[PDB]
């Protein structure tokens, strides 16, 4: 009995010398890490090849080459801020033409995570973000995503487990947090959590909406402590103290306050760190100086996530490579962070226990 990837067992880790290896050989090791990913936006999760196929299926950029398409739409070379990312992402919504492309996107998103060695996958998406460009029905968007994920998961005999979060977001046409919350609870059978992304806002002004979702048994993980241009850390305090989140999207600015470090440790909150995203968006000065190292050393629970493989033309194993090369993270660290990720995942505990017994 065998599968394509020979996943790494924690007993085997000491026999692997990464110092011997070329980048190519390292990536074969990163692929074999049984990965649990908590923060990936399905609606911006795709390969370059998939993205360009969409643009050409609907004849959207006839005067542009394949490479010019990627430069025009995506964020692979990075930019100046989170604000610049959010506007760029709005252009990408050109591919949300119909429910068939959305299903295909979902299918290819799941399949590539499987190929990359992800065993536990919490995808998240924004109904309103997917719906606005072509005025789609969020009920049918959701139907397409659920169908695409289910079809690939069943084809793969559940060798990758996938769960879904709903994002209420700010920064695009037809954004609506309340409506997203209602939609999330309407489909709570399919959603394991609720999130806020886009522009980083102080979410205490939506206290009522988040209380209602949380109290309904849908746990919260929101984007907070990402955007370094904000003049204080109020969004982090509101996420932790008002929203009572179990996890924080990014949360890297927690590193700037000993009070917040102590608070997140005390409350067993996990920071869903997205290294490449932070660097490309200039929320970290460089990978050498990425806060994850200080946070890891400080005893804070952190995990590795890819965020937007489509926007950055990267995948999860790249984020692993960068942490190893620039910040000397080890296989033992990576295994530990993935077990934390498993523990803090919003997935059904029965499923999570099988994954734990199978890989950890
Ligand atoms: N703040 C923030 N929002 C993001 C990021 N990646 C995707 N999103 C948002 O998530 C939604 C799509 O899932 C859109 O509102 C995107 O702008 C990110 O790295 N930071």
């Amino acid at each position: 009995l065998q599968e394509p990837i020979d996943f790494l067992k924690k007993e085997e880790l000491k026999n692997i010398d990464l110092s011997q290896m070329s980048k190519k050989e390292r990536y074969k090791i990163w692929k074999r890490i049984p990965k649990c990913e908590l923060h990936c936006h399905l609606d911006l999760c795709f390969s370059a090849d998939f993205f360009v196929s969409c643009i050409r299926k609907y004849n959207l950029q006839p005067n542009l080459s394949d490479e010019e398409v990627l430069d025009y739409y995506l964020f692979a070379k990075g930019g100046k801020s989170l604000g610049e990312f959010v506007e760029k992402a709005i252009k990408v919504a050109d591919i949300f033409h119909d429910y068939e492309v959305i299903e295909d996107l979902a299918k290819h998103a799941v399949f590539n995570k499987y190929k990359e060695g992800v065993v536990l996958m919490e995808f998240r998406y924004s109904p309103t973000f997917v719906a606005f460009k072509y005025n789609l029905d969020i009920e049918l968007i959701h139907q397409a995503i659920v169908k695409g994920i289910k079809e690939v998961v069943e084809l793969l005999d559940h060798k990758i487990h996938v769960a879904l979060m709903c994002i209420g977001d700010t920064g695009h046409e037809a954004a609506n947090i309340k409506a997203s919350a209602d939609f999330c609870l309407k489909h709570k059978a399919d959603f394991v959590g609720f999130d806020h992304g886009g522009h980083e806002v102080d979410l205490k002004e939506y206290k009522e909406i988040f209380d209602y979702v949380r109290e309904s048994g849908v746990p919260l993980s929101v984007h907070a402590g990402e955007d370094v241009t904000l003049p204080n850390l109020n969004t982090l305090y509101s996420a932790i103290q008002v929203l009572k989140v179990e996890r924080i999207g990014h949360g890297i600015r927690v590193a700037e306050s000993q009070e917040l470090i102590d608070m997140v440790k005390e409350k067993n909150i996990l920071l869903e760190v997205c290294p490449i995203s932070n660097v490309l968006l200039k929320n970290a000065k460089s990978m050498d100086t990425h806060p994850i190292r200080q946070l890891y050393d400080a005893g804070v629970k952190v995990s590795v996530n890819s965020d937007d493989p489509g926007m950055f033309l990267t995948n999860i194993n790249d984020d692993y490579e960068e942490l190893y090369t620039h910040l000397n993270f080890t296989l033992e660290d990576f295994m530990k962070m993935n077990e934390w990720a498993l523990e803090k995942s919003f997935m059904d505990s029965n499923i999570k226990d099988k994954i734990k017994n199978l890989y950890f």
